[PDB]
C-alpha cells in the first residue's frame, strides 16, 4: 500500500535526514540517516542513493558504519576537494550512568563514490567552542571568499538555540567564528545550512519542538546575520532537516518527509520500513524575497494526461493508484478536493489565505495549516500525491508537505472556482 512511487525510501528499516547532498561527477549523490535493523531510529549509518536527474534514485551498499555498537555516524554535508568526494559529519557517543553524550566532528574521503575511507586525524573537531554548548552537530560545509565555511547547530545553557560558525583552509583545521545566529523559540537548533543567493546570505535551519525548518535571510556582517526576512521553508506538518547540494548552480533543497512529533502515528513500521525524502525544491530569490518551487526535472515523471478540465465540477479520475500531480491554474477563490468515498484532503484559498486539511486524509488522521499568501492576477497549484505523502506547491513561492496514509485510491477530484484549468498526469512508477 504505502511504498512511495517515485520517492525516495529505504529498502528496509528506518531512515531519517538527507546527508552528505553533492552534485559529484555528473551524479547527483544523496546519503541519509538510516537502521537497516528495525523501523526505529538506532545504531545510525550513512546509507547511499545516486541519481543522474535527482528523481530516478538507485539504491547503492551503505556508506559509512559505526566504529561499534554505543555510537552513530550523525547527520553532516559533502564537498568536493581535488577531484574526490569528501563526506563531513557528526560522530556519536551514547551517553553512559556517568556520561553525557559526546560529539565530535570527522571527515571520510573518497576517490570513486564507493568506497569511503577515515581521515587519520579525526576528530577534525574535538569539542564545543564554549561551556555548556549541547546538541553539538549537523557541520555543513560550503566555499566562500577562498576559504571552508562549517555551521553546525546547536543549544546554549538549555535555554537559547545557535548556529556556530568556523572556518578552514584545508577541511581538517578549524578556526571558530562564533555565534552568527541564534533563535530563542527553541532550545537548540538543527541540521543548518548557509549558501548565499544573490547578494544575500541565507541560513537555513530546523527546530525539533514545532517540527519546522525556517529560514534568516540577511547579510552576515562582522561575524552576526545581521536579519532583513524570517520565515518558513514549508508551511506542512512533515518537512524537517532540511539540506542543500553542494556543487550546483540552483541552489536545491531536499527535506525529510516526515515528522518526530508524528512518528509514532504512522503505520509504515508494519511494513518493515519508515521513512521517506521530501521531492527536492529549487531555493531562489525575486524581489527580496525567497521562493520555493519543485525542481524542473519533476517533469520527467509525467507519463500521460489522465484528466483535465476548464470548469468547476466533481470528477471520477481514471487513476490505478497514488501516483500523480494536479496542476491547477485558477483566479480569485478556490476548493479543490482530492480523495475517494471515506477519504480527503482539501486545499482551499480563502481571500487572502492558503488552507490544507488532511484530517480526513487517511488512517493517521491529519491536521489543518494554513499561510497568508500575495494575490495574483492568475494563482497556480501543483499537488504531488503519492502513496504515503501529498506536497503542495503555490505560485512557485510557497510548499506544504504532508504525510498521509489513504487505504484507497484517490480517484475522486472536486473543484470549485472561477476561470479553472485543471490536469493531472499519471507519475511513473521510479523503481519497476
Ligand atoms: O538525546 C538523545 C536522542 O537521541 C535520538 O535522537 C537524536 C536527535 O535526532 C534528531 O536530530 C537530527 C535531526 O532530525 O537527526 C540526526 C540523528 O539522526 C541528528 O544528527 C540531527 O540533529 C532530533 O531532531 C534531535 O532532537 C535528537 O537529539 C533519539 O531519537 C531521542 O529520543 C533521544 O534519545
Amino acid at each position: 500500500l504505502f511504498k512511495p512511487n517515485y520517492h525516495f525510501f529505504p529498502i528496509t528499516g528506518w531512515m531519517n535526514d538527507p546527508n552528505g547532498l553533492i552534485f559529484w561527477k555528473g551524479k547527483y549523490h544523496m546519503f541519509y540517516q538510516y537502521n537497516p535493523r528495525k523501523p526505529e531510529w538506532g545504531n545510525i549509518c550513512w546509507g547511499h542513493a545516486v541519481s543522474d536527474d535527482l528523481v530516478h534514485w538507485r539504491h547503492l551498499p551503505v556508506a559509512l558504519y559505526p566504529d561499534d555498537e554505543t555510537h552513530g555516524v550523525f547527520s553532516g554535508s559533502a564537498v568536493e576537494k581535488d577531484g574526490k568526494m569528501f563526506l563531513v559529519y557528526t560522530y556519536y557517543r551514547d551517553p553512559t550512568h556517568n556520561k553525557g553524550e559526546k560529539e565530535t566532528q570527522c571527515v571520510v574521503m573518497s576517490e570513486n563514490g564507493l568506497d569511503f575511507v577515515k581521515y587519520d586525524g579525526n576528530p577534525v573537531i574535538s569539542k564545543p567552542p564554549e561551556e555548556g554548548t549541547h546538541a553539538f552537530r549537523d557541520p555543513k560545509v560550503n566555499r566562500s571568499n577562498g576559504e571552508w565555511r562549517m555551521v553546525l547547530g546547536s543549544g546554549k545553557d538549555e535555554k537559547i538555540g545557535r548556529v556556530l560558525l568556523y572556518t578552514s583552509d584545508d577541511l581538517f583545521h578549524w578556526k571558530y567564528e562564533g555565534a552568527i545566529f541564534e533563535d530563542e523559540t527553541t532550545k537548540e537548533i538543527d541540521c543548518p545550512d548557509l549558501v548565499r543567493i544573490g547578494e544575500k546570505d541565507i541560513l537555513i535551519y530546523s527546530i525539533t519542538s514545532t517540527n519546522s525548518v525556517l529560514f534568516s535571510m540577511g547579510e552576515l556582517k562582522e561575524g552576526k546575520l545581521n536579519v532583513e526576512k524570517r520565515g518558513l521553508l514549508d508551511h506542512g506538518t512533515d518537512f524537517y532537516a532540511a539540506q542543500t547540494f553542494f556543487g550546483t548552480d540552483r541552489v536545491v533543497v531536499i527535506g525529510w518527509l516526515q515528522s518526530w512529533l508524528r512518528t509514532g502515528l504512522y503505520p509504515t513500521k508494519r511494513e518493515g520500513w519508515n521513512g521517506v525524502m521530501s521531492l527536492p525544491r529549487e531555493l531562489y530569490v525575486e524581489n527580496n524575497e525567497l521562493k520555493v518551487k519543485p525542481v524542473d526535472e519533476l517533469l520527467a515523471l509525467r507519463k500521460r494526461k489522465v484528466f483535465e478540465t476548464a470548469k468547476s465540477g466533481t470528477f471520477l479520475l481514471d487513476v490505478k493508484e497514488n501516483s500523480y500531480e494536479i496542476v491547477c491554474e485558477f483566479s480569485g477563490e478556490i476548493e479543490l478536493r482530492m480523495g475517494n468515498e471515506s477519504e480527503e484532503v482539501v486545499i482551499t484559498k480563502s481571500r487572502d489565505e492558503l488552507i490544507v486539511d488532511t484530517t480526513r486524509s487517511g488512517v493517521s488522521g491529519g491536521e489543518v495549516r494554513k499561510s497568508t499568501v500575495e494575490d495574483e492576477a492568475t494563482n497556480r497549484i501543483r499537488a504531488f500525491l503519492d502513496s504515503c505523502s501529498v506536497e503542495f506547491f503555490f505560485n512557485d513561492s510557497i510548499a506544504f508537505s504532508f504525510r498521509i496514509h489513504p487505504e484507497n485510491v484517490y480517484n475522486i477530484l472536486s473543484v470549485k472556482s472561477n476561470q479553472v484549468k485543471l490536469e493531472v498526469f499519471e507519475l511513473e512508477n521510479i523503481w519497476l
